[PDB]
C-alpha cells in the first residue's frame, strides 16, 4: 500500500485532494487529533507518540478509541534509545506496560545508514529531524514505498500547529507550549529536507508532496493529479486536549518517567 | 482435556458434582489447601500463588506434597512484570531459586489482546482481575478449550473465604488478614465478568459454572449435567496454615522480597 | 567413557586400584593439587574450583599447567546461581575475564530436578551438597554413565583433608583453614548420601565406589575388581599451597569479589 | 584478499613498497591521520579506536570522510569487556550511538584461545598486547589469512611515533602525550612478538614483515619482494589533530565516559 504521513502543520489543512491516492494507510503523530476536521479520515494505519509524554497519550488515545472518534492499527513509540531523549527504564518495561503498542526504535534501528546519519547529526551537531521525518523511517522499514507527505511546514513563524495548542491539560503536562516557539531549537527545514533526501535516496522509495502552496512542494514533487474525492467530515464535541491519568495511575507508572 | 478452574468463594463448597466433566485438570491458587475437605481432589494440575508470600507458599506447598496432603504438576508464580505488583530481582532470579516452578506471565502474556486489556484497567483505572481470572487467561495460554469455574464469588459481604483464613502464621505474614476485608479494594464483580468475557470471546473457548447457587451463575451458563458422581473426601490433622521459613531462609532470600 | 570423581577425603589416598577401570576421564576439584602423590594421575578431564577463591585457583592452575605438574581439559567454577554463595558480578562477566574456562551451572541448571532439588535443601533447610556431589551433577549433564567415587569421606574427625592445608597462601586468602573444621556446617554424610541417590535413580546412571574402606563403601556398592595396574608417582619439589595474585592484579579484579 | 596492518611506529615511514603485495585490504589505528603522506594509500578497509578517546575519534574521522582525506568500510573500538580498559555504559549502548560502527571484542573474542592467552597475561601479569596486535587477532577472526605488518617497533627510545603527536588538542584531551613516554607501561616487545606467535601458530595464518629496517624483521620474515610500485602522495593542509566535539555533545554522551 502507500502510505500518508502527516505532520501537523498548517499544510495539513490545505492538502490538494485531487491527488489523495486511490489506496492508503494513514500515519498520525502527536496531538494529530486536535484538529478541528477529519483532514484524513477517522481511520489510521499508525499513531506515533514521543516519548515525553507516552504514557498520557497512551490514555487518551484509549478514550479515543473508545470514543469511536479514531481508530488506529498500530500505537508507536519514537524512541531512538538515547538516555538524553527518553527514560531508559520506561524503554526497558515498554512492553510488559503497554503490550499492544511498540517501539518505534525496533523498525528505525533496522536502517542502519539512517540510524547512523541520525544519531550524527543529533549527538554531534545537534541537529534533530521532527517526528514526521521518523514516521517517514518506521514507514520504509515496514516496506512502504511510496510516501505522501502532509503538514510538513518546518514550524515556520513560531510552531504554529494546524490547531489551537494552548489547552489547559497539555499545557500543565509540557509547559514549553505556553510559548509561541515550543518545538526543539534543534530542529530546522534543512535537517529535515536534508534526511527526507537521504532516506529517499538510500532506501529507493518515492516521496510525494499532498500541500501545493507548502514549503515543502519546494524540495518534493507534488502527488498527481488523479481527479479524487474527498469530504471533510467535521468534528464536534471531540476530544481537543490531552487527558490526564489518575494520581494512582502516575504512581504505578513512577520509575518509568523523569 | 477440561480443567477446572477454583477460586475459594464460598461455593467452593456448593459445587453441583452431577455436573463435573469426566476427565479434567484442576487449577487451585493461594490458601487453596486451608479446605476442610478435598472439594475437588487431592490431585492438582497446576498450583498457583501470589508474588508476595511465594516464598513461604512454595515452602508450605512442599510440606503439602511430602505430607501427600496434595499434589501437583505444574507451580506458577502469578506476576504481570509491573514494579508495583512484584519484586524486580524475585523475578528476575526466579528459575534459580525455584527450578521447578514457572513465572505465570510466561503464559498470560502469550495473550497479547488480553494482556493488554488487564494492564490498561490495571494501571490507568485501579481495575484488577483475581487470581480466579489470571488462572483462566492462563489456562487458555496452555491449550485449554473448556473451562469449568467454581469458588468465584466476588468476596461478597467481606473477603468471605471458603475456610477460616485467620491463623496465627497467615496473620503474621500477612496483617490484611487481621479484617474481615483482606483483598485489594481494586478487584470487583463486573472487572471480573468482563474479563472473563472478553477472554471467551477473544480467545474462542468455552465457560461453565459448576455452582448454581453463586452469582456467577448470572453471568456465566451451567456446566451441563451428566449424572456424574463424587465423594468428597474429609481432612484431619490436615495443613490449615501456611508454613514460615527458618530465619536462615530468609537471609537468604532477602535480595528477593519487599 | 567413564569418569572417576574425587573428592579429597582421607580415602584418596586408600584407592583400591585393582577396581580402577580401564579407560577413564578424571574430575578434580579445590585443592587437589595439594595431594602428596599423583594418586589418579596427573591428567584431568576437568578441574573444580568454587566460587570463592575462583580467582587465585584460576592463576594457580595456570602455574601448575606452565609447570607440568597437572593437564586438565575443562576448567569450571562450582557455581548455583545464589547470591549468597557467589559475587554477582563475578558470574556476568565470567567468560570474559577467564574465556577457557566455564560456569559449572551451565551444565547443572540441565538437571532441573536436581537443581530444585539442591535449591530446596539449601535454601530452606541449610543442607548444602559438598563438592564431589556437584561434580557428580555436572558429570551427569555431560553425559557420563558410570560415576566411579574415592575422596568422599562426609568430613569425619574434623575435615581430615588427604593432605596439609594449614599453609600460609591459604590460610591468608581463607582464614576458616586455621582451625581443624574449616568446612560448610551445612554439609553432612546424609546431606551427600540422599543427593547422590537422588542423582543415581532420577538420571539412570551408574555410581561406584573405589574405597572400600571409605564410609562411603556402606552406601555405595564397590566397583568390580579388574586386576588393574597402577604405580603411584611421587611428587617432589610441588606446589602445595594455592599461589596470590599481585596487587594490580586483585585491582583490576576488584569488581568481582567480595 | 590479504591484509596490511599499520601500526604507527618510525617504521610506516620505510616500507619496502616493492614488497606491497598485489591486491590488499588496510588496516590503520588510532591518531593514523597524523601522517604527513599517504604511507599506505587513502582507503582503508578498517579504522580502529581504542575505547579512551572513541567519542572524539569517531567524530574527527566522519570529519576525514566528509573531506575526502580517507575512506573506510569499517570502524572498530578496540574493546575487551574489561572494566579496568573501557566504560561499561558504553559497551552497552555502543551501537545505538554509533551504528554504523562494530565493538572490536565481537571479533576478538571468537579467538577463544587468544581472548585467553590475552586475558591472562593483562589480569595477572600486567602485560599487554598493542593495538597493532589487537587488529591482527580481528583480522584472523574476519577469515584473513596472510598478514603484512608495518609500523611496529615497540616504542624504542619513547613512544617515538612516525608523526608529532604533541597536538594542542590531543594533549587536552589525553595529557599523557605531553612526555616523551605517553604510552602503557605494560606493552613490551617480547609481549607482541609472544602474542603474534601465538596467533601464527594457533590459527595457522601467515605474518609477514614489510619493514626490513624494523626490529620487527628479527622475529617476522620479510613479505616476498614481487616490485611492485607504489607513488606515496603527499598531504597539505591535512588534519593532523583530534577534533574536540561541542559541549552539547559531551553532555550527551556523558553517561558514556569515565
Ligand atoms: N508548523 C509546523 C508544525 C508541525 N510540523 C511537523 O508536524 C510533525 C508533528 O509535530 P511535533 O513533532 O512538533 O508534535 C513534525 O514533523 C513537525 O515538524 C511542521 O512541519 N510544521
Ligand atoms: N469470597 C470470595 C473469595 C475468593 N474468591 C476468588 O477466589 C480466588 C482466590 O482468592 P484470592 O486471590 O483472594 O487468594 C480469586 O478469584 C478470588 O476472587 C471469590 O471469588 N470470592
Ligand atoms: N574429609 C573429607 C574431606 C573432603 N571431602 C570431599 O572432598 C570434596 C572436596 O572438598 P571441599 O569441597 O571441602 O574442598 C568434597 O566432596 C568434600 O566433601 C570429604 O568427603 N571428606
Ligand atoms: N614507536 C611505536 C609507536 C607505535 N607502535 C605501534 O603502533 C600501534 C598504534 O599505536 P598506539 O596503540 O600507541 O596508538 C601499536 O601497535 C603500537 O605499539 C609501535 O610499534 N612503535
Amino acid at each position: 500500500k502507500k502510505v500518508i504521513i502527516a505532520g501537523n502543520g498548517p499544510s495539513l489543512k490545505e492538502i490538494d485532494y485531487s491527488r489523495l491516492p486511490n489506496d492508503f494507510d494513514v500515519f498520525r503523530c502527536n496531538q494529530f487529533y486536535f484538529e478541528d476536521k477529519y483532514y484524513l479520515g477517522k481511520k489510521c494505519k499508525a499513531v506515533f507518540y514521543a516519548p515525553s509524554l507516552f504514557f498520557e497519550q497512551y490514555y487518551t488515545l484509549k478514550h479515543l478509541i473508545q470514543n469511536q472518534e479514531y481508530e488506529t492499527e498500530l500505537i508507536m513509540c519514537s524512541n531512538y534509545n538515547q538516555a538524553h531523549l527518553e527514560n531508559e527504564n520506561f524503554v526497558k518495561t515498554f512492553y510488559d506496560y503497554f503490550p499492544d503498542a511498540h517501539l518505534g526504535y525496533d523498525f528505525f534501528k533496522q536502517l542502519k545508514d539512517f540510524n547512523a546519519y541520525f544519531k550524527f547529526h543529533e549527538i554531534y551537531f545537534n541537529q534533530r529531524i521532527t517526528s514526521g521525518v521518523y514516521m517517514c523511517a518506521v514507514a520504509i522499514a515496514l516496506g512502504y514505498k511510496e510516501i505522501y507527505l502532509s503538514g510538513i511546514d518546518f514550524y515556520q513563524n513560531g510552531s504554529s500547529y494546524a490547531f489551537d495548542t494552548k489547552q489547559k491539560n497539555l499545557l500543565k503536562l509540557a509547559p514549553n507550549f505556553k510559548n509561541d516557539n515550543s518545538h526543539y531549537i534543534g530542529h530546522s527545514k534543512n535537517t529535515d529536507i536534508k534526511a527526507l533526501e537521504f532516506l529517499e535516496k538510500t532506501y529507493k522509495i518515492k516521496l510525494y508532496c499532498l500541500c501545493p502552496n507548502s514549503l515543502l512542494a519546494n524540495f518534493i514533487g507534488l502527488a498527481p493529479n488523479l481527479n479524487s474525492n474527498f469530504i471533510i467530515q467535521e468534528k464536534n464535541n471531540y476530544t481537543k486536549d490531552i487527558l490526564i491519568p489518575s494520581s494512582e495511575a502516575y504512581g504505578k507508572f513512577s520509575k518509568n518517567i523523569n
